[PDB]
């Protein structure tokens, strides 16, 4: 009730960690700080809060990912809902935990502002995402002093998917979130310059073209794409026609700066949650590694999760789905 | 409690409907889909929820309309306040029934935002019309996916009465509250290019006069008008002076664009509720009957209710008040 | 539940006070409606609600410091967070207290929008600061419209502290915040044309030398200022320097403008609630008086509170701190 008496706000203790190299950006790359060239490899999880309500977050998890499934990183979508659900504080202190289980494993963490749709009128795809210009502010500014000097935390992935979902939600115009962007930018900036913001075009993040003569205006970014199977859709099913239409849309984005495809995957037509854009006959897998590899492309698969779709898991015993069984020995072998 | 459980929105059935002709718009006037013109003639009823509260919101409402005093139409005045306090699902479960029920008596519905004040600044006259821009898109976002295709629903109300108190709401500003509109225009057209959206001016939904020389930049669009008795003041109070100022103000629109005039009655000056800008001698009633009968504009008399004023009607049996009289033999008679 | 029976707003009675000045803006000093020259002298007291929820708001507080420490005025540092817990309508029915007890006792009132950040943003010191532009631009709405023509009234304070704390709650810009402070006077003046608005710039209300260039463009306004020891860093401790550092970013606005330092004071680095950027010897008390007397700036002292830091008092009875003691001779000296 005595509102005065409310605390302000700690950082993470960053003596608690055990060492650990920072990851920045140089050029079209992201390097370690002993100057060697590094991959983020690695799954998307569930939001934190899906995963305490069946008691699945746990140190176990990050354990089984990085002892037997190759990872170097995990991204966490955080979902605007749960955000609010659990509030601020609770949530903080549960990424907490997956800051010490990471930096404990030697695997680092994307943290995602996990929303679908068009910041800049607020409208989105589905409630669970609904945010606020303000709100979203709030996050990162949270997140960037708590996570201060926290080498653990390499990526701050601003928005999700951006899209207007045919113009329903507002009109797309790329002026406007690219200054929306660069204002998130300079807000992290201010209180941490150590952090790689990650930055989404439209398309729900798949269309970077038009960073091509407006690109985000401050260094040490990324970008994200989310090259989903059904993404391109060329009437020749080959290597040599997705190429051409994922360079034209996000490909091109690595030669001048580094790309992580934060969101990826596929089930079969009648698999499991089968829908637009992620049906695929598994022909996909081996053509976007390929093409990754190519470009020396980042990856996190969505979703290492047995409930939410496309699944890398069948159970919490880990069972390889077809895309689980694909990437782990994808992962495993780069690994090597 | 599982938030990723919550199931995306569907649309209305158009198969549970019976046969409809779309109104549109063709020119300066409506027509249907047989091509022939049509004017919307009828009242507002009070906003669902209110209705609900005393069992008022019942098929025999509108069955008394449609049989007994002429009407095509009716207007729903949506108060935001309502909306809330229903919420939109429970609030759509009610707008489904209220276009079933016009649906079999074929006539047509306005679905009106019922807010007054400025939405640039969001302020308002009074809490009941309390809104945001955010609250404002998604209410039309999830309207227009709703009833797409569906011919009952035939105009949608963007903003009830647009006003700045004497700026002390804001600064009244023509180019910003177009742009809004063309915004909320552009987001419904994405969804649903077959309503007509129907945008108002200021001074209370009564002053259209910036649309001379700067109208809303978008086609199938009508006007609003909301002309009480004591909008227009002339010192000789006869036809010829207030047609010429509702001419300046108004009634020009009509000239070039489809007007609705959404809100418009009178009570005695020592009748119920009695308040500026509602106070006529009864005069009124024939003079603005035939003003509109001279330019075609289309019309909903406010208010159907026995509460709200001024009342069409003194009790729930529906005797007629003197504007309710008035007017339906006004809309008995045009219907022949 | 009948939420079109919620009634309109009152205004307060005018009639209730007893006879008293108002005061006005003319030219760089505030004048009363005697023609006479006027100097706001005063204190801060706790924001109502934290008063309230021990007892402590009482007439017998005004009386207090209108008798015994020679104050002309009080400022009332209204918190958001204190705005909404109350709730509006009994956080007004408080207000409407404090007039009365201040007429009643010659006394005037300053009410302060109290919130530390950036506004164009919304974000925030802390979260008892928290606010929107809506909720500012509403709290200045219902504000001018009950106290309209209340002489006691005399000044409203926008928005106490402007910061972006190193840009890391937005991009620090006049131009905008210049644009908003005269869009909230715009809405003010428009209700009510006799009450002083006061701007404040960014570092914590304490640089005024962008108002050099680009003033608000608004007649009728004074500006706050914020001057804490520790703002001014002169290498050199002493009068000379102080007051050519106070000269660049505040003090020479008082040769156009009147100014109102709303905020200053000082506690022994060692003492109760020393903070950044409240530390000081004492000998501050002295030189900011001297400065402040030189220029006709008016003050209100902050805190006549015994839990609030830098305290005035260190009980309930009254008991005088250091800075406290000190500022009570000067005020009384200054009555006579
Ligand atoms: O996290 C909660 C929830 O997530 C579910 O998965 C989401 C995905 O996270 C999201 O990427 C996906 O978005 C789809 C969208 O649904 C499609 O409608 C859209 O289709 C586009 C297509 O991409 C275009 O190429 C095509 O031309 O047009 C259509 C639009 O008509 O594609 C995007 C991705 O690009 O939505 C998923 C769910 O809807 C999990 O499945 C669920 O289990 C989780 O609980
Ligand atoms: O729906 C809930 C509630 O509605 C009540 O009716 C509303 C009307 O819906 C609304 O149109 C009306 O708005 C008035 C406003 O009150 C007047 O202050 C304003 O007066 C203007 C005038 O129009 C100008 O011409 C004149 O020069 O200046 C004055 C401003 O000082 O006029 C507008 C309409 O133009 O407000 C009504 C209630 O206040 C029902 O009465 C009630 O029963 C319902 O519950
Ligand atoms: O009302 C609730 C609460 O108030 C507490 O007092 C507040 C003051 O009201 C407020 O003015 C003060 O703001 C400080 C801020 O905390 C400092 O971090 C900041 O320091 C600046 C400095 O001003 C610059 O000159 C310097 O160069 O940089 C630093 C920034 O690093 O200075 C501002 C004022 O200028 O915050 C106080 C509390 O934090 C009461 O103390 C408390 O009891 C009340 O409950
Ligand atoms: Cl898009
Ligand atoms: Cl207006
Ligand atoms: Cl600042
Ligand atoms: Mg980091
Ligand atoms: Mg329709
Ligand atoms: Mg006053």
């Amino acid at each position: 009730n005595d509102w005065w008496d409310i605390p302000y706000p700690s950082q993470f203790d960053v003596k608690s960690l055990k060492t650990q190299s920072f990851i920045s950006v140089k050029g079209n790359k992201f390097i370690d700080d002993k100057g060697k060239t590094f991959t983020f490899r690695g799954v998307n999880i569930a939001d934190t809060g899906k995963l305490l309500s069946r008691n699945q977050w746990q140190k176990s998890l990050f354990e089984e990912l990085a002892n037997n499934w190759g990872v170097n990183t995990i991204r966490l979508p955080i979902h605007p809902v749960s955000w609010r659900k659990l509030g601020p504080d609770v949530y903080l202190g549960h990424i907490d935990e997956a800051v010490r289980w990471a930096n404990d494993l030697g695997i680092y963490l994307i943290l995602d502002w996990h929303s679908i749709g068009y910041l800049p009128t607020e409208q989105y795809q589905h409630p669970m995402y609904d945010t606020t210009i303000k709100e979203t502010r709030d996050f990162w500014r949270r997140i960037t002093f708590r996570y201060q000097n926290v080498p653990t935390v390499a990526v701050y992935e601003l928005f999700n998917e951006p899209t207007t979902m045919g113009n329903t939600l507002g009109e797309r115009n790329w002026a406007e979130w690219k200054t929306l962007n660069e204002s998130l930018i300079d807000m992290i900036y201010a209180s941490d310059k150590t952090v790689i913001p990650l930055v989404a075009g439209f398309n729900w993040a798949y269309d970077l073209s038009p960073i091509k003569k407006a690109p985000i205006e401050r260094e040490g970014i990324a970008y994200a794409a989310h090259p989903y199977p059904q993404k391109a859709k060329p009437e020749v099913k080959n290597d040599k026609n997705f190429f051409k239409l994922w360079d034209e849309k996000w490909g091109f984005a690595a030669d001048t700066y580094p790309v992580i495809a934060t969101q990826l995957g596929w089930v079969q037509p009648d698999g499991y949650g089968a829908h637009i854009p992620v049906k695929d006959d598994g022909s996909y897998g081996p053509r976007i590694v390929k093409y990754m590899q190519k470009k020396g492309v980042s990856y996190t698969v969505w979703v290492f999760d047995p409930d939410w779709s496309p699944t890398m898991i069948n159970d919490w015993d880990f069972t390889p789905s077809e895309q689980g069984a694909f990437f782990k020995q994808v992962m495993l072998e780069a690994k090597k």
